């Protein structure tokens, strides 16, 4: 393979405490002999799955756990096997957030929750609710002073206030069931604009720009994890760790992570990458040293979490974490917070209003899950010849009627095509479900290749469709399902800001409307 035998190279995020993991590698490597390297990328999470898709990268990948069904529904990550006695010593609910269809998927490593961070000289007692941050935003404005600063680049930081008054992301599961833009999550992200609207904040701040403003007690607020801490610890600011403030009465929904650590399914070194985390980083000095270097929160690990539970920082960091929800870790997390990135920087910036910034994410993060409802059920239903009586579900009529279109459409499409998806078929070699998997490499490429229209879309799925007739008739049937999730995959990976702009399956039935 790609990926060097005999080492250890292991990635993590910049805001965490890479030289302390690299302690840790350095304690290893002492014992051992084998070099560990600890990397921190730029953009870490989306450069994972493209060096790993190509069995490149790193052998141990850290993040926080919402992004590692993906990776390995894609195969790019080991199933892990620790012991009892091993499992025995994490948390059991953190075991679960690294579970993904049945398997353990990575180690658990630490709780992360949001807290309200605040300046104890300039605001001694914190607001315990949004509403009142304006009026404090003025008080503060009069001493040179703002109220709250954070980033509002990434939609975890803004969550919180999102989902507080009834805000979800997926209904917990019914994954069809989104809540990106109900009128709760309106209200949320209404507020945050008239704030900034309103000058009490800016919409180009970041992480950087929020975390320098309160380090340097520019704003008597800010919202950030445990893994900021340190930094405010050098700049000696007089800061304390509190609940969010509520929103319409109701808490603040911090999304929970939970930092994983998962190994690499083309690394030659899984048994060391094992020895590595069970026996060496999952320890109390090996979590330790991680967490003098920056504080991972509340750790997994049962003996140390015991001695880091006094700490009034982590308190209130399961405070808050009671108050949200532990992050789903389904494929489709990255599409979701992609779709809500956009929404909150076009909603901010005036580029969309907030309805029709988060319609857009709503689609978005709807968009796997309503095609391949669509997808699967056209499939099905062209490879035995009878439709599937179960209901729609969510939403339901646009599922409904977007069958109905393409089954239409597609009759006449397979018709045409006859002759050429025959002579497809025949180029490659669909005997079984191994095969279905290195179809998607050479549709992802072709597909990909000129101007979208729903013309093209049609001839992908009916052509999905001839294959489900050929897997029946060769008594491949179990296949369909792989085939219709494949194709599905290829349609809104490639096509995605093209299907949101389309306002999704609604614009593929009114573009064909009779
Ligand atoms: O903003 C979207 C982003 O949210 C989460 O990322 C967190 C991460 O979990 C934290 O440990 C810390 O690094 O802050 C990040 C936000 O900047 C999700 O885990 C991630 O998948 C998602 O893209
Ligand atoms: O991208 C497209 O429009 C086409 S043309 C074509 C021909 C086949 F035999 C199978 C798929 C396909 C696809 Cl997709
Ligand atoms: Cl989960
Ligand atoms: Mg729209």
């Amino acid at each position: 393979g790609k990926i060097e035998e005999g080492k250890l190279v292991i990635w993590i995020n910049g805001d965490k405490g890479y030289n302390g993991l690299a302690e840790v590698g350095k304690k290893f490597e002492k014992d051992t002999g084998i070099k560990v390297t600890v990397e921190h990328p730029d953009k870490l999470e989306e450069k994972f799955p493209q060096v790993a898709a190509t069995g490149d990268g790193p052998d141990i990948i850290f993040w926080a756990h919402d992004r590692f069904g993906g990776y390995a529904q894609s195969g790019l990550l080991a199933e892990i096997t620790p012991d009892k006695a091993f499992q025995d010593k994490l948390y059991p609910f953190t075991w679960d957030a690294v579970r993904y269809n049945g398997k353990l998927i990575a180690y658990p490593i630490a709780v992360e929750a949001l807290s309200l961070i605040y300046n104890k000289d300039l605001l001694p007692n914190p607001p315990k609710t949004w509403e009142e941050i304006p009026a404090l935003d003025k008080e503060l404005k009069a001493k040179g002073k703002s109220a709250l600063m954070f980033n509002l680049q990434e939609p975890y930081f803004t969550w919180p206030l999102i989902a507080a008054d009834g805000g979800y992301a997926f209904k917990y599961y019914d994954i069809k069931d989104v809540g990106v833009d109900n009128a709760g999550a309106k209200a949320g992200l209404t507020f945050l604009v008239d704030l900034i609207k309103n000058k009490h904040m800016n919409a180009d701040t970041d992480y950087s720009i929020a975390e320098a403003a309160f380090n340097k007690g520019e704003t008597a607020m800010t919202i950030n994890g445990p893994w900021a801490w340190s930094n405010i610890d050098t700049s000696k600011v007089n800061y304390g760790v509190t609940v969010l403030p509520t929103f319409k009465g109701q808490p603040s929904k911090p999304f929970v992570g939970v930092l994983s650590a998962g190994i690499n399914a083309a690394s030659p070194n899984k048994e060391l990458a094992k020895e590595f985390l069970e026996n060496y980083l999952l320890t109390d000095e090996g979590l330790e040293a991680v967490n003098k270097d920056k504080p991972l929160g509340a750790v997994a690990l049962k003996s140390y979490e015991e001695e880091l539970a006094k700490d009034p920082r982590i308190a209130a960091t399961m405070e808050n974490a009671q108050k949200g929800e532990i992050m789903p870790n389904i494929p489709q997390m990255s599409a979701f917070w992609y779709a809500v990135r956009t929404a909150v920087i076009n909603a901010a910036s005036g580029r969309q209003t907030v309805d029709e910034a988060l319609k857009d994410a709503q689609t978005g993060s709807e968009l796997y899950r309503q095609s391949l409802e669509i997808i699967s059920r056209y499939l099905r239903e062209q490879a035995t010849g009878a439709a599937d009586t179960a209901p729609m579900g969510a939403s339901g009529a646009t599922s409904r009627k977007a069958l109905e279109t393409l089954r239409r459409v597609g009759d006449g499409v397979q018709r045409n095509h006859e002759t050429a998806f025959q002579g497809m078929l025949r180029k490659l070699d669909i005997k079984n479900e191994d095969d279905v998997k290195s179809l998607s490499r050479v549709m992802i490429h072709v597909f990909s290749d000129g101007v979208t229209n729903w013309g093209r879309i049609v001839t992908l799925i009916s052509f999905g469709a001839f294959v489900a007739k050929h897997l029946k008739t060769i008594n491949q049937e179990s296949c369909i399902e792989p085939l219709a999730e494949s194709i599905t995959d290829v349609l809104v990976r490639t096509k995605r800001d093209w299907l949101v702009k389309q306002r999704g399956w609604d614009g593929f039935v009114e573009f064909f409307h009779v």
